[PDB]
């Protein structure tokens, strides 16, 4: 297929491949003064709207649009159902701009029918740190698909981002676009085996009976690392040092400030869970994962699959396998049905032994206006939401 929109943008062509030593923008020497000051045109009867995510009622409208129209699995059995409070956390990180939270309304109903967002973050790509926008929650209402609205959303946020003298973005999608810098399969570890069977997610066979399936996935309710505990404000500096050091080995990662650590890690029920092991007042090991339920479409008995998504995990006192086994246990202890991760960082190495199953597709990582060698997902050190 043709990429008639993407090919007009500063991203690689589908055939482009770059040496390791290439690491630079497609278009350099950009000037804020030259950026269009006019909003991009929407079709007749539709308007831009600046969402205030801190306002319960605006935040709810975004919640509704995503609950009804956001990403579905290939088989349209499941639809991501990010919670309102999770969207608050995801969009109000350090230095967020309200004007990067862009909705589109249909004038006559006053209804939100589109959305796109970005937050600022410093991104280290092949050892060069660059200020970028992380883009997420692009969504057009199901009733308005394939009408070329999405490039309008993209072009408008790009314009707003450029106004802040920012010229690169990072983003992820399951769809293949020009052109990933990396590609990571997702893996899933069953926690509530029976529920996962009943909604079709997992399956049985003549050898794996229901009772045998339950037994296979049984976990012991005892932590390998005894003192692993919810993170507290006191733990911010330790976490910053532990994580910040660990992340330097990767080809792609966020450079977190102390302020970004407190925001991205301090726990929030039903949103973010971070656990630490403190020894001698030092943080030596951490586990984290975020909550991302999916709505279950057309199952008579269950309407929600609660799922925990591996975020950042670092051990210096245990094996990485022992640490992730603890991450599974803490997710079970918090009522999650399943523990999801990507084959990024060291993850892949523990998936077989910990009984993860390979999923159906993969998550592509993309950069905007950035030219560089692609790499295997083990070299990816950032997890987007
Ligand atoms: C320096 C700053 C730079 C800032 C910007 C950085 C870039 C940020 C990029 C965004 C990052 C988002 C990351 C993110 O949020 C995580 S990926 C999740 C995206 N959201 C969903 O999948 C929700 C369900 N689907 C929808 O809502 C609609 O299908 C959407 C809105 C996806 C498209 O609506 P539509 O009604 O289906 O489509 P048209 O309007 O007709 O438009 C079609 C054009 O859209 C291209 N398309 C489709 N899906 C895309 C996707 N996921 N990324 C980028 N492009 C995507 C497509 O290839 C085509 O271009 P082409 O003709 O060249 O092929
Ligand atoms: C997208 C995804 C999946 C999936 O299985 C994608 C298919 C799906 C879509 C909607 C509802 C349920 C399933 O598994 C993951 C396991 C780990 C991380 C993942 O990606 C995250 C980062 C980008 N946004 C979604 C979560 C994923
Ligand atoms: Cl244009
Ligand atoms: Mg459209």
């Amino acid at each position: 297929m043709d990429y008639k929109f993407w090919y007009t943008q500063p991203v690689p062509k589908i055939n482009d491949e770059f040496n390791e030593s290439v690491n630079e923008p497609f278009i350099s020497d950009n000037k804020v003064e030259d950026v269009r000051k006019d909003e991009y045109k929407l079709p007749p009867g539709y308007s831009w709207y600046v969402c205030d995510v801190k306002d319960e009622k605006d935040r709810s409208e975004i919640y509704t649009l995503l609950t009804d129209n956001y990403v579905e699995d290939d088989d349209n059995i499941f639809r991501f159902n990010y919670s309102a409070e999770f969207l608050l956390w995801a969009l109000t990180s350090p230095n967020y701009l309200k004007t990067w939270h862009i909705g589109v309304k249909y004038d006559a109903s006053n209804k939100l029918i589109g959305f796109i967002s970005a937050i600022p973050t410093d991104i280290c790509i092949h050892k060069r740190t660059i200020k970028m926008a992380e883009v997420n929650f692009l969504c057009v209402h199901k009733t308005l698909r394939s009408k070329r609205l999405a490039p309008v959303l993209i072009k408008e946020i790009t314009r707003r981002i450029n106004l802040e003298n920012i010229w690169q973005a990072i983003y992820t999608a399951g769809v293949y676009l020009p052109k990933p810098v990396s590609d990571a399969r997702y893996y899933h570890r069953s926690i509530n085996v029976k529920k996962l069977i009943e909604i079709g997610f997992s399956s049985l066979n003549s050898r794996l009976t229901m009772s045998r399936a339950i037994k296979l996935y049984r976990v012991e309710d005892t932590l390998n690392i005894k003192n692993m505990r919810l993170m507290k404000k006191k733990d911010v500096e330790g976490v910053h040092k532990l994580l910040g050091s660990y992340l330097e080995q990767f080809n792609l990662y966020a450079v977190f400030t102390k302020e970004e650590i407190a925001h991205w890690f301090l726990p929030i029920e039903n949103v973010i869970y971070t656990y630490v092991n403190e020894e001698n007042g030092k943080i030596k090991d951490m586990i984290s994962f975020y909550s991302l339920p999916s709505q279950i479409l057309g199952n008579d008995k269950y309407s929600t699959l609660n799922a925990a998504y591996s975020f950042y995990n670092v051990t210096t006192t245990a094996t990485f396998k022992q640490l992730m086994q603890d991450a599974i246990l803490l997710a079970k202890r918090n009522n999650f049905d399943v523990f999801n991760a990507l084959e990024v960082m060291q993850n892949k190495s523990v998936f077989e032994d910990l009984k993860f199953g390979e999923g159906d597709g993969s998550l592509k990582y993309y950069l905007y206006n950035w030219k560089c060698a692609s790499f295997a997902p083990a070299h990816v050190g950032i997890v987007l939401l």
